[PDB]
Order: structure tokens, then C-alpha cells, then sequence
């Protein structure tokens, strides 16, 4: 029993997501210095980045966990009126749910909204959403692990990985 | 803005609790060799634990989030019936949400039910529930931090502090 790389073109180690991610949080820490934002993510896939991203980011902060698919699953706990709020996804693929989260969220009127994502592929964008805080972009192709999913598998994979088209 | 630990009698680093959950993982990987468990986050308390957990567990496992409180928030999305379950706690202190948790997930029938916790305050147990995969012992207080929370806020904290009874 082994954690395994698929074959695919994408493949991104622990060590390299983990100095990500730290820089990331260092990044949110200086942005939001001096208030306390409130954290969103996105179920299921979002879980691991989540975890790792908080604990870097040395601020007074909340959180929530909600779930959504294209075209809401979880709906939010807490109030998020006149909060400063960060979104916190795994991948933006062609941008239709995240699209459709940050429409929900605005009508509850936070104080802002800033997105942070694991990763993005523009290549198959079709709706035009923010991503203010970016793990990696990267070319089409279907990845799993650290938190994603192949059919609801390999989510426990502690990097990030791919299959081929084929 | 850092990381400060409260002045309560409990106090564990993440250095600690990276090496115990490192442990845990080792002895389910080995306890369920050949099998394809199912792990269930019993949000919001231990998504962290949960993060780290399934990425020191080297078998091909899936997993889904649910939400309860004492006296359930969020559903089951994927079916436990016949299925290795392992729930997957932050702190057991009465033991009367556990309680609840496990009597609803045998009424669906699942092969088995495991419990891992990363925390347990055994002096305020009121029901016996099981824990096959205990993080730590502690005598009672109340902790926060490393996904556990103080009125919302110190999830974020890497390692487990608390406060004093007054
Ligand atoms: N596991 C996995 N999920 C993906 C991938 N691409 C998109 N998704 C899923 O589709 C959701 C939204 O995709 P979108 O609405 O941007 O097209 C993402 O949050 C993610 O759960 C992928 O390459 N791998
Ligand atoms: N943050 C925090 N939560 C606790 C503590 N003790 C109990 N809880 C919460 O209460 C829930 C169930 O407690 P129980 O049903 O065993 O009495 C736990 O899952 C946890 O969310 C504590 O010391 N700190």
C-alpha cells in the first residue's frame, strides 16, 4: 500500500503544494491584516487546502463549509452580511460554479469577497470569475488527489496528480 | 499577528499532533489492509484532523462530511450500507453526539463502524462510546484550535490549546 502518480500531464508533489500554500496564507495574513475575514470552503474538494491554508494565516478568523454543484447542497451557517469574506476552492474548471457561488454570496451584501483556489485551468474557462489568490495554474487535464477526487477515490493522496485524456 | 497559545492545563504542538495522527493512520492502514474504508467528518470540529488523517492512511478509502448537534445538521451524500466505516471525531466529551451518530449510521447497516478521535476527556463521560483510534487522553477543559474552535474563531491555531475554567 502506496500512494501512487497517475499518468497524466499534471503532477504537483506535497512538498511543492505545501511552500504554496504557506505562501498563500502569508499573502491573505498582509492583505487582511488589521480585520477578520471569514472563510468559506467549498465541499468536498476544498477540505485538505482548507486545512493547510488556515493554519497559515496568522489572523482572528471564522469559518463555514457549504456544497454546491453546477447548475447548493450545503447551505451556510453563519452570517456573512457586512463580513469580509474569502472563498476557499480546490479548481476552477470552466468557472460556472464559482460563477454561481459568488452571485449567491453577493446577495447577502459581505463587506467584500476575495476567491483563493488550489487551481485553475483558463484553458477551459467559459465564465470570466476572480481568483485573487492562486495555488497554481495549469493545463486541461482531469487531476485528483490532496482533496479532489477520481469517482470519489484518491482524495487521500497527499499530492496533487492526473490521468491521461484517453 | 501569531499563533498564541491560551493558559488552560492543556496544551499539545503540532509537531505533537502531526506525530500521533501519523501513528493512527499507520495502524488503520495496517487494521483494514485489503479493505476500501469509508471515512465520515463529523464537521465543522474535525476537518483538520480529518485532512491530515486520510493523507497518513496509504489505501484507497472514500469519504463524505456530515454536520450533528447534542439532542443532524448536515446528511450522509454516499451510501454506508455494507460498507467499512470509520468516523472520523474531533473530541469526545459527554459522548451523547457520538452516541447519536453511531446508532444512526448502524440503522443503515454498514460491515463495520470504527471511531477515531483525536481528543477524549473520559473524566465527563455520561455514555460509553467507542474509540478504536484515540489521539490523545486529556483530563477535562475546554480546548481549541487545530479545527476546534472558541466561539467560532481559533480553528486556525496548528496546535491545541485551552483556556482556563474561569
Ligand atoms: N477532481 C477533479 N475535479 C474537478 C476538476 N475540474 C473541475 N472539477 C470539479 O468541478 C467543480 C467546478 O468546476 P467548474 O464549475 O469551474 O467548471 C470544481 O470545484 C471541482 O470539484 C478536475 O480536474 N479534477
Ligand atoms: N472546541 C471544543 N469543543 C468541544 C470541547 N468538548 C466538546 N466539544 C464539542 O462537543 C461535541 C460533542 O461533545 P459530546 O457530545 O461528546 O459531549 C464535540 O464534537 C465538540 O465539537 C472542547 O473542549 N473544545
Amino acid at each position: 500500500g502506496m500512494f501512487t502518480p497517475g499518468n497524466g500531464p499534471v503532477q504537483i508533489s506535497a512538498e511543492a503544494i505545501k511552500k504554496r500554500v504557506e505562501e498563500l496564507g502569508g499573502e491573505i495574513a498582509r492583505d487582511y491584516q488589521g480585520k477578520t475575514p471569514h472563510l468559506i470552503c467549498v465541499l468536498n474538494g476544498a477540505f485538505i487546502f482548507m486545512a493547510d491554508l488556515v493554519r497559515a494565516i496568522p489572523l482572528p478568523l471564522t469559518m463555514d463549509f457549504i456544497a454546491i454543484s453546477s447548475y447548493l447542497l450545503k447551505d451556510l451557517r453563519l452570517p456573512i452580511h457586512g463580513r469580509d469574506v474569502i472563498v476557499v476552492e480546490d479548481i476552477v474548471d470552466t468557472g460556472l460554479t464559482l460563477s454561481y457561488l459568488l452571485d449567491y454570496l453577493e446577495a447577502r451584501k459581505p463587506a467584500s469577497v476575495r476567491v483563493a483556489a488550489l487551481l485553475s485551468k483558463p484553458s477551459r474557462r467559459q465564465v470570466e470569475v476572480p481568483i485573487h489568490y492562486l495555488g497554481f495554474e495549469i493545463e486541461d487535464a482531469y487531476v485528483y488527489g490532496y482533496g479532489l477526487d477520481r469517482a470519489q477515490f484518491d482524495r487521500n493522496l497527499p499530492f496533487i496528480t492526473s490521468i491521461r485524456p484517453e
